[PDB]
C-alpha cells in the first residue's frame, strides 16, 4: 500500500532504452531484466530461453515493455506479458508498453490491437500500445516513451 | 478425491473442420453437454451442421472470439484445435512460417486456451489438444512447444488405418504416448477401403505419377467414399451440399484421422458422463 | 394350368441407366436369375456395377446386340427399357423426332423385343415395358403405340413421391392402369426429402430455387433428389462424379415407387425370396 | 415343295405401281398386290392405317418391297411391314424383300439400315435385299435395275 521501486521485464530491441527512460523520470528500479528476440539489472539472452518458470523466479514484474523503433517480436512479447501478468484477484499495479513502426501491415495492426485489447497511440511516426493512463485510445523514441511513462511516477517510488 | 456424478463434457473446438471431435466423442459414448466450434469454411460448416443434426453451435472466425465470450459461453472441459498448416509445411516453398500468414492462427489457439483454462485454485479436470503436421520447420515446432509448454507426441495414422499421416499432437490428455490398440474394426489396408470391383496397388496411401487403384483395365485415383474409409470416417460423411469431388477430397485432406483421435480421446471416459 | 416350381426372373434391360429395374425387383423380393443391361454412359454403368455388386452383365451399346445374342443369352422373361428422349421432347426446338437423331433408338428396343418374344406356341409368361415422356409430339406417340401395338398408360410420380414426373408406359405387365397404392414408405412432400435445416418452398418439385436454408435460397442436394425420386440415399455417390453428373443421372431415371407399382404383379409369376 | 404359284406382293414403295410393272415385265403371275405409301390388286392408303391384323388378312405375302428412288421414317415403316409379313419360324416357304434408297444418305443411316436388315447394300442408288445375287460382303423412274434384281423371282413363282 506504499510506493516501491519498479520491476521491469524488457523484450525491447534496445536492451537499455527502458532503464534510461525510467532513470530519466527519476523512478527507482529494484529489478530490470532485458531480453532480445534475435533469430539487479540483468541480460538473459535469447527470449527463446526465457521460460515461464524464469518469469516466475525473476519476478514479480510491474512493467513489461517490448517492440522496436516482423510480427514475431509481438507474439513473444505477448507470451511474456501473459506469463508476467498478475493472476486474477491480484489488483497490484501492472503496466505494459509495445512499440512498433507505423509502416506495418494493416492486418498486423489489427491483430495486435485485438490481442492487446487496446488501440494504438500514433505519434509522428510510430505506434504505441499500452495500458498507462493516457494511452487509452478509441476506435530516437526516448523522450516520447518518457512522456508516455510519466504516469509511472504516480505508482512507483521515485528517488 | 471427492464424490460427484460424472457430468457430460463441454468442448471448445477451434478450426473444427468436419467436426471430427464431436464424431469421436459420440463414438466413445461420452455424453456431450455442448460443443462450440469455430470454423470459416462453409463446406465444413455444412458437413458438421448436417451430420450432427444442429448440435454444434458455430461461432465463425476464431479471431472474432474474445475472452469475454470464453467466460460467458464457458466453462469448457476440453479445448481442441488443428490450425491451418500451409504456412508451416516445409513442402510449401512460399511458407511464411509460424509468425506470419496463416501460421499465426496458432496463437489464436494459444490465446483462447489461456482464456479458457481454470483460474488458480480450480482443480476441475481440464484438457486441451493442438494438432499440426510433422513436416514443419524445426524452429516452428520448437516455438510451438515453447508457447504450449509441452512437447508433442508423434502419431501416424498408418499404425491404425490405411493412410500415411504422421502428425504432432500437443496436449495434456492422459496417456497420449501410450501404444495404440489395433482392433478388428480398423481397416489397415487400402484394399479394405475400396469400392466393389477395384484393386489396391499399395497397402497404404499417401496424401506424383501414381493412381492408387486399378479398375478393370484402367488406373484411377481414390473415390470420396474410399477416402472416407481411409481416414476412418463413416461412408458418405462428406456427401452434402452438392460440393465437387475436389471439395470433398480437400475437406478430408485437412482432417484428423478418426481412429487416432479416438485413441487420444478414449481416456476421457474416466472423467465425464458416458451413455 | 400346370404345376411347376416358381423360377427366378430373367431380365433384359435396354438403356438401363442407374439400374432402377434391378433395384425395384430386389425390393419386391423377386429372385433375379440374370440381369443383362445395355448402357453406354460410364457413370451409369459405374453406379449399377457398384450398387449391385457385379450382378449386372453389361453388354454395351444396344446397337451391338444382335438377334443371335438375344437367343444365346436368353431366354428372357422381362424386357424393359426407356430410350433417350431429347429428340422426342417438345421442349427441345431442335428435336429430330422419333425417326431421326436419338429418337430412332426406340426401334432398337422394338427390334430386340421382337427377337426376345417367345415363338408361336410358347405360352410361357413374357412381359415387356417401354417408357418415355408425356411431352412428345402427338404423331410420335401415335407411332410408338402403333409399332408396339399397345396404348400407353400415363403415370405421374407425383402420386407416390414429391416429384412432378408424368410418363407414358407401354407394356403388357398385369394391371398397369390399376390405382397406385400410397404406402408409408412414400415421401409425398418435398420437405420429407430435405436434409437437416432446410425448408421446402413447394409441396412437390417440378424439375426455381426449391429450398430455403438459413434464410438463403438453394437448389436440391444430390441426396435430396435421391429421396425425391425414391432411390436410397447416396445411391449415386460413386466415381467422383460432379454434382451435375449426379443430377443428370437422376433426372433421366425412372421414379422408383412407380416402377415398384408396375413390377409388383410379377410376384405371382416368379420365385420370391 | 409344291408347284409354282403366282406371287403375292406387299408394296410400301414410293411409286405405287413400280413393282407390279417390273413383275409384269418379267412375266411373273401376280395373285395379290397391296400398295401403300408413308405420305385383288388393292391400294390401302396411309401405312399408319395398316396394322398387323391387316397384314395377316390380306396375306400371306411372298414379296415385300419398299423405299424411294430423312430416310428413317420410310425405312422403319418398311421394317415394320417386313416383320409383320415375314413367315413364322419353321415356315420354309419362299419369302423375299427389297428396299431401295438414294446413295445420298447419312453414313449412319446406311449403317443402321444394313444393321436392321442384316445385309449389305448393292450399289448401282442403294438396294438391300435377300434375292439371290444381292448377297453382298462388308463394304469398305428407271425400273430395269429392279428388273434384273428381281430376275431370280421367276425361279420361285409361277410365270405367265
Ligand atoms: N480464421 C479462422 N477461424 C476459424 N477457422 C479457420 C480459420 N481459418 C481457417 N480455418 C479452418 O481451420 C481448419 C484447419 S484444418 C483442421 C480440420 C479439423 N481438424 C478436422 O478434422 O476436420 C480448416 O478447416 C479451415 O477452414
Ligand atoms: N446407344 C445406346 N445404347 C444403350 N444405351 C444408350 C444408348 N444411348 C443412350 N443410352 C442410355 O439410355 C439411357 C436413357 S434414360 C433411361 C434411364 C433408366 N430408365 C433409369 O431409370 O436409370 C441413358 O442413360 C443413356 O445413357
Amino acid at each position: 500500500e506504499k510506493r516501491k521501486p519498479i520491476r521491469v521485464l524488457s523484450l525491447f530491441d534496445g536492451i537499455a532504452t527502458g532503464l534510461l527512460v525510467l532513470k530519466d523520470l527519476g523512478i527507482q528500479v529494484d529489478r530490470y531484466i532485458a531480453s532480445e528476440v534475435c533469430e539487479k539489472i540483468m541480460y538473459v539472452g535469447d527470449v527463446r530461453s526465457v521460460t515461464q518458470k524464469h518469469i516466475q523466479e525473476w519476478g514479480p514484474f510491474d512493467l513489461v515493455i517490448g517492440g522496436s523503433p516482423t510480427g514475431r517480436l509481438f507474439f513473444e512479447f505477448y507470451r511474456l506479458l501473459h506469463d508476467a501478468r498478475p493472476k486474477e484477484g491480484d489488483d497490484r499495479p501492472f503496466f505494459w508498453l509495445f512499440e512498433n513502426v507505423v509502416a506495418m501491415g494493416v492486418s498486423d495492426k489489427r491483430d495486435i490491437s485485438r490481442f492487446l485489447e487496446s488501440n494504438p497511440v500514433m505519434i509522428d511516426a510510430r505506434y504505441f500500445w499500452g495500458n498507462l493512463p493516457g494511452m487509452n485510445r478509441p476506435l530516437w523514441s526516448v523522450p516520447v516513451i518518457r512522456h508516455l511513462f510519466a504516469p509511472l511516477k504516480e505508482y512507483f517510488a521515485c528517488v
